[PDB]
């Protein structure tokens, strides 16, 4: 399996910024903590990562995975989760498992972050977990593929 | 009359993805049929096709057509209709007919997509008809295009 | 086919009031008009004209369409449009396709304009083109029912 | 007893359109088994039936009930019972018991059909159980009745 | 002058039902009230007097008064004030005055009374003097129908 | 038949606390008269009553009729009707016929009364009868499974 | 009788700023025709006046007003007409007839004129007649005062 | 480390009614799952399982975790998730970790489903994997408390 | 004079969860303020204590004071204040005084506990004093049940 | 400790006006009851009392208090507790106890009641005790200062 | 130039209350930078002061201003902002430029200080700044009027 | 210092449409005044403009910032103010002052312009003093940078 794994807006900028709400582990670190987690886990597992601050990328790269390449995303959308229809709209035409991670809890926020548009659109939608809601979504992911191909 | 056709994020899938709501004729289908509607018409008209995914793509489009070169816009600004002021803005100041078209009748499906700031900016908005409405749209626009010739 | 052309409240007085807004041309003036498109088209179109400020009175008509005779309607419902369910549903269940057409831009006016029931029942929307919406309307309906045929 | 029916918009088109919504059973077949329901038990009740797409017409037949004649009125307002607050206002005015019949339940439909202003000011509604909701409020208005009489 | 007074749904009713909130005057007391207050008062002024239940009605009236005859409306157009877009733009496209007369203070009554899309549209609004409203509305016709001629 | 006949919060104070709103009959009064009704009617039904003051009784309760004995419940959910999502879940599943019942007329009371989530999820509702209306909700439960066993 | 007059915010810069929307009558000017309209028409009324930008002056003068001096109050409280609940009080525990005049139709503005609580309060609202709205609330507050008398 | 499993309202009838939107694995299989994961993990975690209809009976079973038996919570609330205030201040005053799992997306369903007060109170939230929520749940504590002993 | 004392959801663990908000005083240890208040007063009081996490407790607890035997209720409904129209109702049935508190201001907190069902239900409510709250609220009983002997 | 009592708005024309709401007890009678409480108690309290209908009183008053001389305030804001942020940011700076009234029970009245922004502000707020809230405010008064001394 | 400075309730106790959100400079501190400003620029301006927590006198000052002494005005109206359509009208109706200035970003703080009636009636806004903010506004007010001589 | 100028979506515009709300200075032209302003006030200060009609840009720019070379931003982010949560967190993130600046008065427009998610993010905002506002906001951001060195 090809695993797309697609970080929106600022999460660029983890752990360098805000570190007391989004914690001191770098988003590079994520991924190789990811990686660690299917290389130890000896998962048929080939993780793609992919970070932007632009919506119309994301919707590109979504649609890029239209292909016998990627089987699942994983994604943050970061602050679009609460805006874009377009990512929403993208996701629901991918016809492939989506799974929507937030390191914080969106529904212990500001009432603006409650709405997710694209997490409407994703299959399950995982928060509050911080860097370890990524190897959750991994986990799932998996799953998820293993019993679609049963 | 140079006429440009600006599609937004998503419609470049259209046939490829959820044909049961949005058909199965694709994009690069209807450009055809809407030449073949000029040809067949003898209009003097020149199309020029653009789409994209990306929201400062569409406003910079827009804002290109500040020129003797092109007269009208017909558009289709997908999800972004319903989110984007910017592009409602770069419509207000283009000072230029521009004809909104939606494949779905927006009115009649989520009540996220019923608000248009795009189209509130537009002279017109054509939404229900597939494909036809950007044939619909472009009748309209060599007639508003000819009614200010005169 | 025929197709009957549904003018709700107020429309019998167009081209008489506020033309800063809904122009100069009459009522009779866009019937003339609409046959003309259909004569000089050559198209097979039997076109039947009714205005009327009753909610009622265009029910009773949507149902009278209940027929062989009637093949599709191209209404504008008039302020009906943002009221009236009970038209709505009357239109839910002709059957036939149905066309709203609207003079002005229901999206860029009151607030209290921009839902329409009616709109949201009918397979299509066109507003903002003035008279033109109705010709617009014509060609649409001409092709939809030759679809149908096929 | 003199007990008037009265159905309003779209009522007249029960069993020949949207039979997954409303079932097979026609208008006129629902008032001969309310008739039915009456002769068969021996009920000293008059059943006067009017169906009408007019609001005016309603509300003339309620004031027309100011009278000797009539007893109470079983109403299904269509459309009108979310709308309209002048038939409403008769029914309040009406000075005899009043009650609401909807073939289904208004309650688990569109967000549009759960206000009921006719409702409201009837004494009773009976929702959700098709025809047969017709003979719960006849049953209903005799006993009803005979309690006044008490 | 001719001035046109037109009564709307339920106002035949008064002195009728409810006369702990609507009183004893009859609608046919008021209207020779009002005459007698013109014929007192040696007014140029011929009343002319319409209630109807009917929305349609009340529109049809309204477009019969464009024309040398009529020179005002004083309207009371019961609960279609809260409802009746359709009067609302009658009333702005009669191009006359159009005085709103309520019985009652729909400012101290249910929420859905607040709204009145009629009166917004008409150059005044008195509403909570019950009949005497009408003589009001009659003293300030002649004055602003005078002002115009001068 | 077995029919269930579940009554929520506070009915058990029916007749002793605020005769003026709910009248001066009994719960253990209106279980006669619904015995009275099926016994005279010479019905094929037995009636089970249970009434609770729990919405964890109540929905261990509806569970418990997933079994041969139990073929329709008759529900007033008290005030549980707008607040219980979890009752209206445990209905939803119940896979039988349930009928709500209403004393009072719960669009004519305050606003905080008009949503009923449990009513949304029951095939029918009625409402403002008082004690009658559970003599109506049994009259229909008979006749809708009769219509199933055809 | 004793008459009150109360004129509220900004009042007193009438005829002086924006004649427009307000006209170019003053303040000092509508109360000598006010004086006018009594002398004229020989009614047994002492007219008092009084201007004030301060809400606490206003409940102070409504308060000065529980005594056998004054019999009714006419007041436009301008802006806290939206705003003060503390004026409608004062209103509502007067005990005497008070009429609310606006120069303008508040119905007819912005959104947050439409809320009147002094309004509410009063027995009757008149607006949009400009400074003849005074003559006819002095009109209404003699017929209401000697009605009260009879 | 004990952690406690806390399945509310309805979660019993799992696998057995609504397989469509629930799916055909039960409650007690899920918790077989669940301590397979242990056991084949080899996880030093003992889970305690409980399943209630009753609001007090989770808030009863939370606060008997104040206590140095249990470590942490997985819960689902089912629909007291959307409506339980209380069970959401439990969760506050636990002062122990606590996951909320929802078998579904709570995204993507009815309104009244977006909103989860104990989702809110909660560390982390999933929602959407169906029965594999639970393990990601429980991967998701077990690194939790890990972390917290580190 | 018997006086309940009526203590909801979470009150039990009062001292030994979130001190800061709360205090540190047990629930125990104001039951025993209260009697010391009764006891050094000299008050003909008679003082019982419940405390449940259970809405339907509450209502039997408040039904079961339908008796000679106790004459005023002192609630905390804690959580249940802002969700229980049951409770509220239950209240309202009661036909003996109740008081409500809460230890903190509901109006300077989360929007969510603004809305008080159960307060509204109340003769008063007190706020925000912390333990001495029921302190006040005893007080006040005594004061209210004297007057009504009187 | 010196004590200030604010009263504000309409609160002077208590036990003259609208009895039935308000009662019989006059704002001056209030103030004996208030220093008889103090002297029969002992309490070693110097009460100053302050009405005003003028929300620019209230907070000159407020501002007064920060000094030697005041420890603590009393508010009855009246109608200005529903609109006043000026008066609430008052209190928020006095930084000294401030116990807010009300004879009424503001969470049972109009909507528009149901907002205390001064309430907000204060530590505590008493609600529809009628004339001993006061007495209950100063108990509560008595012992938050002794409390702040030790 | 004449510039007249007017503040608003509690900006009197600036420096002196809440010095975290408001900062430790005084009111009467920031009328002096102002004039230094003014003194050290040779700028052609006379400052004039007035603070005061009454509406009313607010109102008074702006009237006061309609003459050849003043020719703008800089304004904090502090909790008036959010409330007072009187002094948004006054400031409308001045004719004369006028600036608001807040210390804090009331886009940054609760919900309630979101809205500026008074802002939207300003040529321009200035927020965050603290005492800066003032000195903003006396740049921007000579500019201004330079502007307008020119 | 280095203080970047970020101009959002149409900005380039400015000067060349819709000269009557925007004016008839360029963008160019506005940037070069506040070159001018800082060299005529020998501030030591560079410059450094950004247009760009893309969202991604703006937050791209603004991560660049994170550096020894920039020490503060100027945004006028256009149409984006009012729709990009991720702009706004990006302004959060920055870790240094950000000031935003609008041409208009964005209290005075339509409803959907009054939000301004990255104004909120920002220190300070400025709005309506046309091109005057962005020396405004050069002006502060030297001023607080200076303040924050000392
Ligand atoms: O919690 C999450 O994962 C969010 O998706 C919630 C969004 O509401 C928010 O915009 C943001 S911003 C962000 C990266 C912040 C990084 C430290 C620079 C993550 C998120
Ligand atoms: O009906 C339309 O034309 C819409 O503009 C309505 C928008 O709400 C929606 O986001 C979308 S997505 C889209 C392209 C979908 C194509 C099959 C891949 C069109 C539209
Ligand atoms: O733009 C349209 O076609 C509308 O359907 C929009 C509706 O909102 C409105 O009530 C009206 S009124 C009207 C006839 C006005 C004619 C000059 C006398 C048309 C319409
Ligand atoms: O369920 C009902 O009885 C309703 O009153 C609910 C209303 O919301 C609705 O407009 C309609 S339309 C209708 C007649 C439909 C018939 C098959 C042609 C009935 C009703
Ligand atoms: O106060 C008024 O004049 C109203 O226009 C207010 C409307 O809200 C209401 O529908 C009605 S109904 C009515 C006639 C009632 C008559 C005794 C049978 C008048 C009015
Ligand atoms: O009208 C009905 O049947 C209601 O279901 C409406 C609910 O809103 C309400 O909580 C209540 S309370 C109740 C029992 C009241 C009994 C005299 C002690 C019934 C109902
Ligand atoms: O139309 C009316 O009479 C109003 O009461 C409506 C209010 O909304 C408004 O604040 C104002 S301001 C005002 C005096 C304006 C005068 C020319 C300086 C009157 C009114
Ligand atoms: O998806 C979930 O896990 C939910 O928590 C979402 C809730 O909104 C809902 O009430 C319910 S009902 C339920 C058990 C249903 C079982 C098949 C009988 C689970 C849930
Ligand atoms: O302030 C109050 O008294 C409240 O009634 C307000 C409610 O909103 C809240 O749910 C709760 S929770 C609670 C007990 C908390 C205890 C330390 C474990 C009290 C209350
Ligand atoms: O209940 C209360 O104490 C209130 O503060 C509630 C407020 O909403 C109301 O404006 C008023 S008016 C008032 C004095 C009324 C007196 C008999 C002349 C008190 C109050
Ligand atoms: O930030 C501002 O300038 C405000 O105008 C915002 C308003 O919402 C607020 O009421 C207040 S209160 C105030 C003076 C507070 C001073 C330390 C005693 C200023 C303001
Ligand atoms: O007033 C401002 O500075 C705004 O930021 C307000 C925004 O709401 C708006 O989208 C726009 S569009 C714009 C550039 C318009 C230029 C003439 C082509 C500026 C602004």
């Amino acid at each position: 399996m090809k695993i797309l794994v697609i970080q929106g807006p600022n999460l660029n900028m983890l752990g360098h910024r805000d570190p007391r709400l989004y914690g001191m582990v770098t988003l590079d670190q994520i991924h190789e903590i990811m990686q660690t987690f299917v290389k130890q886990g000896n998962l048929d597992v080939e993780l793609e990562f992919f970070q932007t601050n632009f919506e119309g990328e994301i919707i590109d790269k979504i649609q890029e995975s239209v292909g016998s390449d990627y089987e699942g995303i994983i994604i943050n959308p970061g602050a679009f989760s609460h805006t874009s229809i377009a990512i929403a709209d993208a996701i629901m035409l991918a016809g492939k498992p989506v799974i929507e991670v937030h390191l914080t809890n969106i529904q212990a926020r500001e009432e603006f972050r409650k709405n997710s548009y694209t997490g409407a659109a994703c299959g399950g939608v995982i928060m509050g977990f911080g860097p370890l809601g990524y190897n959750m979504a991994l986990m799932a992911m998996v799953n998820i593929l293993a019993e679609m191909k049963a």
